């Protein structure tokens, strides 16, 4: 491998404004993404890969064909070309700190700083080459570190003539708005299983995510002139506060970690006549997920007791996505090769649940079981995002090894 | 008096669509109000009143000149020409119920009903002449009953040659949406005191109203992806829920009545990042009013206690109006004459509070003390609105007598 060429590749992708935007019917949601998609398409062709197709919805697929004879299962690696809408992805001006000495890093010239007081991980990254922002923007290691790594891995397999079956690659348009799997043509991708290279620090591997549902509450109250309100007026907001009061305050995103699920009130709007509440429900375990739904319904009936026919509480519950675990563990080889790969590269696998949704978790329920491989990056979606070059080198080495190890079993 | 003419006159105003509209910059808010305003203007000229003016904003003013010599104070009578947005005021279909015999009244061809089980005051109005809706609209007794009573009083004052001083009359445009006194030219109206004819059942007199202030609470939280929220996320909506738990639940519009004040959450909107609460404070007492302002502060400091500087709770209190009591009672003759008149008319005066604001309330602070007088109407702002013809005649008698008794106290 070649650490300079890897960094340069990455810095070129990072330089392109490819930030997503919510509330957009078109996919991809923004123009900038097409520029990275198209650069990537040319790069894949130029790398020698075949069947390079960019769909009309911004999904880019390509194949590095089998190296050796034998019936090796086709595997995929997936990244997205967009950065989070939460912070600018435009004119990212990366800072390169060689041989990091475990102190505060100044982001640009200003009162913005990357500091181990705020981010203790840094204590553990002494002597690594850190790539940071300048305080004004995101970095976009999420997920262009992923892209640079997949691209480099492709090159390595060829230049180092490492035996491998068919390797499939896809680069998706709107992950940061959850549209990164919608138009994914799994038949065309033609892989048995896959990996998104879209995780965090060195060694992270993820095959679990939340089960999700929205719980939307419509409350109809009765509103008259407040002065004559006695024994007549029914305040929808007062019922709304009653509902919220019964919801386990300790089982909230603020107070919850690791594998522990939560209820969460995301938005609300109302008057005396009508209020609407938007809850989300999250649980890794499915029975609990359902138990959580049951709770909201119990709260709705309790609070609803006493209301004259003209007043009522109405709950609409709607599943959003499921825990991919089952569809992954269904096939021991997927996580076993991934972990063997890491272990071969002297990486200790760090199993970690996705406290949310991933592209892979959708793909998993589409015929394409798809866990998450690390990237080397930290502090995503903010101005304190960074990445180590060495983290990225290890992520290449793992993709390559997975490819290699898959060939041995075919 | 001719109850025939009074009824006919009332029904003529009733037929005119003059429903008001909220959140409109122009005053009046609707075209229909101009039709009633102009009708009345011509009518007032035709009654021999002087100085009839109709301003570019829809306030109509006129004067019936002093009947007799003397230093008699000018007094006013005010009613509003609009009806509530709450129910339709278009093509009202009044039903005349003669010699009310005490049952339910069928409203139109359907299943809407005016019933003494729903409104027990009906047990008190047997034998009287009821005028109801057809169930499909408002009636508009509020306040077209008052307009009809004022106009008739002016006629009685003249036809019977009853001694009176200057009688000021006015008809305002946007009362049911808060603008009724916004463009009231007090100097030009030129009355020492007035009465709105916009009360309810026979005998009602009102000189006390709520003190009002809005309390607007701004909550700045901190939003992140819920999955990684621990120790970081601060739910603005959670903080709002905490403030609401602190506000005395029993001291709310749903639980209050008579002279007792309240806190009320009218509306609210928010996400994790930001929430805004819109409270209102009502109290008849000035001190208790301020105490309620202080409790909202007590609450906001407490719920915000512990928050990191990125998050906060920001209160903004703003007075909307005040109790007219001090401005009215300052001149004992205003209520005295009003009360005497009703007694001269065999009506027992009934003083009750306005659980809100009136045009008079604002006027009382613009240099025109202005209590509220009954109309004979009930169940205002809805399809169960009714009035009795005899109640309206009593209101005319009270108006004439107030004018009459004012002329006796030339001082
Ligand atoms: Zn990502
Ligand atoms: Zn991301
Ligand atoms: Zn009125
Ligand atoms: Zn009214």
């Amino acid at each position: 491998m070649s650490l300079d060429k890897l960094l340069e590749r990455f810095l070129n992708y990072v330089s392109l404004d490819t930030q997503s935007k919510a509330g957009v019917r078109q996919v991809p949601s923004t123009e900038g993404q097409w520029k990275l998609l198209h650069l990537l398409k040319e790069q894949l062709e130029e790398m020698g890969l075949i069947n390079v197709t960019l769909s009309e919805k911004g999904t880019l697929m390509a194949t590095l064909p089998a190296n050796v004879p034998g019936d090796i299962p086709a595997i995929g690696f997936i990244s997205h070309v967009d950065t989070s809408p939460d912070c600018s992805g435009k004119n990212v001006n990366p800072q390169i700190v060689e041989n990091y000495r475990g102190g505060d890093i100044a982001l640009g010239i200003g009162d913005e700083v990357l500091s181990p007081v705020m981010f203790p991980v840094l204590h553990q990254l002494l002597g690594q080459t850190l790539i940071t922002t300048d305080g004004k923007t995101l970095l976009g290691a999420d997920d262009k570190a992923g892209i640079a790594e997949i691209m480099t891995a492709l090159a390595v397999l060829q230049q180092k003539k490492i035996p491998h079956g068919d390797i499939r690659v896809a680069f998706t348009p709107d992950e940061e708005v959850g549209k990164g799997a919608k138009h994914f043509d799994v038949d065309a991708f033609d892989a048995r299983w896959a990996y998104t290279v879209d995780g965090g620090g060195v060694g992270e591997l993820e095959f679990e995510n939340f089960n999700a549902a929205s719980v939307n509450i419509k409350i109809v109250g009765n509103n008259v002139h407040p002065g004559t309100a006695k024994g007549v007026m029914v305040n929808a907001l007062s019922l709304a506060a009653r509902i919220h009061a019964e919801v386990p305050a300790d089982e909230s995103p603020e107070m919850t970690e690791g594998y522990e699920g939560f209820y969460h009130l995301a938005s609300m709007k109302g008057t005396v006549e009508r209020a609407d509440m938007h809850y989300i429900i999250r649980d890794f375990d499915r029975k609990q997920f359902e138990a959580r739904k049951r709770k909201m319904m119990e709260i709705a009936k309790k609070v609803g007791k006493g209301l004259h026919p003209d007043c009522y509480i109405e709950l609409v519950i709607e599943d959003s996505y499921y825990n991919m675990r089952e569809k992954v563990v269904e096939h021991p080889h997927i996580l076993d090769i991934a972990q063997q790969a890491m272990r071969d590269c002297d990486i200790e696998p760090e199993l970690k649940p996705i406290r949310g949704g991933t592209d892979g978790a959708q793909l998993s329920f589409m015929g394409l079981p798809c866990p998450n491989l690390f990237t080397g990056g930290y502090n995503y979606h903010g101005k304190h995002e960074f990445v180590t070059l060495e983290g990225m080198e290890k992520a290449v080495q793992v993709i390559v090894r997975i490819a290699e190890l898959t060939a041995q079993r075919k």
